[PDB]
């Protein structure tokens, strides 16, 4: 059990939730807002988020990952 396919989304193969209930906060159109406050991640995640804001302990280790614009993305 890891990120990317935690809510049966499979790297957002189509979308997390929209028909019947989207929830902009959980990730409706913007996708990245308070779902898990773009840090908590695990519950939503429009990619392999990791967390490119708090990151726990990643953006700083590699001399490139500290920047990388976003984090692990859908790669």
């Amino acid at each position: 059990l890891e990120d990317r396919r935690i809510p049966g989304t499979a790297e957002e193969n189509l979308q997390k939730s929209s028909g019947g209930v989207p929830g902009q906060n959980t990730g409706g159109q913007e996708a990245r807002p308070n779902y898990h406050c773009q840090l908590c991640f695990l519950r939503s995640l429009g990619i392999d988020y990791l967390d490119a804001s708090l990151r726990k302990k990643n953006k700083q280790r590699l001399k490139a990952i500290q920047q990388g614009r976003q984090p692990q993305y859908l790669l």
